[PDB]
């Protein structure tokens, strides 16, 4: 009966929804874009009402098609888009405000004197993180400080306070539960990662009523059930949690200390496991939690580049340099090189690991011959750059070289992008069969969860590497390329006034 | 010391220039569109003077690159768009109106009383005719009427008639020149192509003082020269003239009967050599004049479809479905067929074999899924289904079967088309290496009459079948097809509104 497993992937620029068989096979799946909005040059929105209703219907709908009932759902796993945080009333559940996005720049001048009063360490001692608008905590205070009564009522605690799967599950049951994960909560800048438990002096600091905050819970665990319609008196549980990020490295089954992978995504994502260990970033990375092999507490190492599949869809969306009939490696191939082009996709400032807020894209040494095709591909290869930066930096971190390159997201699906981030790293990179594991993520965190699945033994036999690049480029010029890539990316920082 | 030959390529889209050594050669080329005036539908127009401008600064142009001076060419060759009209005055060389272009469906009305004089016969059994606003009469006699006093001074002789050749030499001449050629000359429905002069019931019957016509001379030899300036004193040798279908046959050497080519370009044109030896057509061809080995006369049978490049032009230009990037064939391969498509080039009505001026351009079988692909491709495919009807009316004419098409003309650069047009004939066609023999037909004329050559020999071993393609299609689908065409074909017949 209950034969399958349904992940709810919240996210960036869609919500999306995976039937899964205990074979971990994907049985269905359902899209739906919603609206990116941008109040303002380096602002990102999101409605909170738009998620959820496209994250619900969705839900529903690959159920549908593929003609499923409630009554056959094992359980229902829920990954999400991190950091990008959320205000309502809790009476009503009515959002005070938009949901303020990951990428959203407004937090700097926060960040600004949170440097100014010096807490970089006291933040990445206790959090692992580092001062930036990327995260939480910044973002509801400037929602309460935007906001007239908020920090009374909040205080009153008729206001409330989620990031993704907060907000999603807490509308999944009526407003009956009200928690996060530990992965997701990790990433708000409010939660210490070692002790466990919302970190007052954050809260202090920023001045949120604690009285505001969710229930953190275990990456797999059961937090409630959902009623959605079938035959009669049927509730879904709610078994799986874990940022999406975090979602991918489980679903890639870096369970164990040194194993990572690179997410090709919204941003890219590459993280390392490390273990039970906390490992200290003295490379501009993060520390993070992750999965231990059966969803308890991790950690890893991340790297975290704001813009990959985002730059390809605004050359489609804004630029209108390419469609979906024409894609990206299309025409990026019709080129042998940028032409001497760079592009840096400071769209939203930097991040790991320069971290400025003030860069903005930028493209560079523009020719009279230069044309879209190269301006496309200098795009693509940005990417890989990118990479190679946070890649770096791992290492050096970490202390451990990585043989190969683990890949997930659609990008890696654009054998070009795969190639070069081979050749320009001077690795073997392995793409997988599925490139959606993320959601296998959460399948499996809420699967466990629910003894759908004992383990993850069962799943070792599920990863295809569907294709190996092997790098084509000698190290002189890899060095070369690289070089410019970093002059380049020089040039945007600051870029953006106070 | 002179060592080439220039021919002037004067089309209907574009004047052409090209450069020959005595190895006939190719040393180089000049094209310079001009404007298809449509003053209304079924109207088609040129501004002799714009003609005129281009045709000069080609070869003005195609000097000049190739680094070439007046005193090195051996002579030029002229050849040019059959039966479009000009008219103007002999004092002053203003043309009293516009060119009146082949394709112009304007004299319809005169052409339709003709029939009803009944003069089918006659016009066909002297001028080897068909009644159609095609050919250069009622062209004629149409701007006359139009305009006022025209006739007397045309008595007066003050007005001059002519066709490009015409045209351009008196212009190169300042008008100390005016002549044409018999090639030319048979298309003007006004010269009697065994008596071999100005058929008088044909002035008489069109109202066309003898005066504003011109001396008709023999295609290859020499009937003036022109100063294009250089060194002090450098006269340049006209000493040759064709119809440039005619050139385009003796181009490809089609100098004995039984030899025959398909010319696509601005329409198709598909010759047969007859020898020395007028035929009749019973197939609804024309009998037409020709050259023998030496600028002699002979005879052909000819086929004229108004409509080839030009579709594809404006597929490119008008529908803006296809660019310079991206081809007709680019497209017409993404898919497999029409998808049940038909396109009906009656543009500018209809020619060889059906001769109707009140056809129309038609597309026909749209389906919901039908797509530009299938356009494109369709009116690709018009192509070849038009030469299959001539083809076949030839055979008849004829009375044999050609083993291989030879072609030339732009066109024939497309892959596709030719692959299909040899299916759908169920003949290897045979695709020579330089496509643009109208030219050379000319060079060679006007070369011959100055003896930069001795004959034709000389130049045998000039071809190359630079492909050849083979047929793919079963007869019954080759029939098939075929059939929908002619099904189409009718449906877009007669729809002008007399
Ligand atoms: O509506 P269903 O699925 O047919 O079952 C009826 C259920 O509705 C409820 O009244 C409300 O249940 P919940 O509040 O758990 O959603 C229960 O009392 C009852 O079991």
């Amino acid at each position: 009966e209950k034969k399958y497993i349904v992940a709810l992937d919240q996210g960036t620029t869609s919500s999306r929804a995976v039937v899964m068989d205990h074979d971990a096979n994907i049985i269905s799946v359902s899209q739906r874009e919603f609206e990116q909005i941008y109040p303002k040059p380096g602002w990102v929105e999101h409605d909170p009402m738009e998620i959820w209703a496209t994250q619900s219907s969705t839900l529903v709908e690959v159920l549908a098609k593929a003609d499923i009932s409630s009554d056959q759902i094992a359980a229902i796993g829920i990954t999400n888009q991190r950091e990008t945080t959320i205000v309502w009333e809790k009476e009503t559940g009515k959002p005070i405000y938009n949901a303020i996005v990951w990428q959203c720049r407004r937090t700097a001048e926060i960040c600004e004197h949170l440097k100014r009063d010096g807490l970089e360490d006291y933040i990445r001692s206790n959090t692992g993180l580092v001062i930036d608008p990327y995260f939480s905590g910044t973002k509801v205070k400037w929602i309460l400080d935007h906001v007239e009564g908020s920090r009374e009522r909040a205080r009153r605690g008729e206001l409330l306070f989620g990031t993704v799967d907060t907000w999603l599950i807490w509308k999944m049951t009526q407003g009956r539960v009200h928690v996060t994960d530990y992965t997701n909560a990790s990433r708000t800048m409010l939660f210490n990662i070692h002790t466990l438990d919302w970190d007052d002096k954050m809260l202090e600091v920023l001045d949120i009523p604690r009285e505001m905050l969710p229930e953190v819970r275990r990456s797999s665990e059961v937090y409630g059930q959902t009623n959605i319609g079938g035959k009669g008196g049927t509730r879904i549980p709610i078994s799986g949690i874990a940022g999406d990020q975090q979602a991918a490295l489980f679903g890639q089954l870096c369970v164990k200390e040194g194993m990572a992978k690179n997410t090709y995504g919204t941003g890219c994502f590459m993280l390392m496991n490390t273990g039970e260990k906390a490992v200290k970033s003295e490379n501009g990375l993060l520390t993070t939690i992750a999965c231990g092999p059966t969803g308890e507490v991790n950690y890893a190492l991340e790297g975290a580049v704001f813009m990959a599949g985002a730059s390809i869809q605004w050359l489609r969306d804004e630029m209108k340099l390419i469609n979906d009939a024409y894609d990206s490696e299309y025409f990026a191939t019709k080129v042998q090189n940028t032409n001497g082009v760079y592009v840096v996709p400071a769209f939203t400032g930097l991040g790991a690991p320069y971290w400025d807020p003030y860069a903005r894209g930028a493209i560079f040494g523009l020719t009279r011959g230069v044309n879209a095709n190269h301006i496309i591909r200098a795009t693509l290869e940005s990417i890989a750059y990118q990479t190679r930066d946070v890649l770096e930096a791992m290492q050096a971190d970490s202390g451990i070289r990585l043989h190969a390159l683990r890949v997930d997201g659609g990008a890696v699906a654009n054998n070009f992008l795969m190639q070069f981030q081979s050749d320009i790293l001077g690795t073997r990179v392995e793409r997988p069969e599925v490139r959606e594991v993320t959601a296998l993520g959460a399948a499996y965190l809420a699967g466990l969860a629910v003894g759908f699945w004992q383990n993850l033994d069962e799943l070792q036999e599920k990863a295809v590497i569907e294709r190996e690049f092997r790098p084509g480029i000698e190290t002189t010029e890899r060095n070369y390329r690289y070089a410019g890539w970093k002059k380049a990316v020089k040039r945007a920082m600051a870029w953006e006034e106070h």
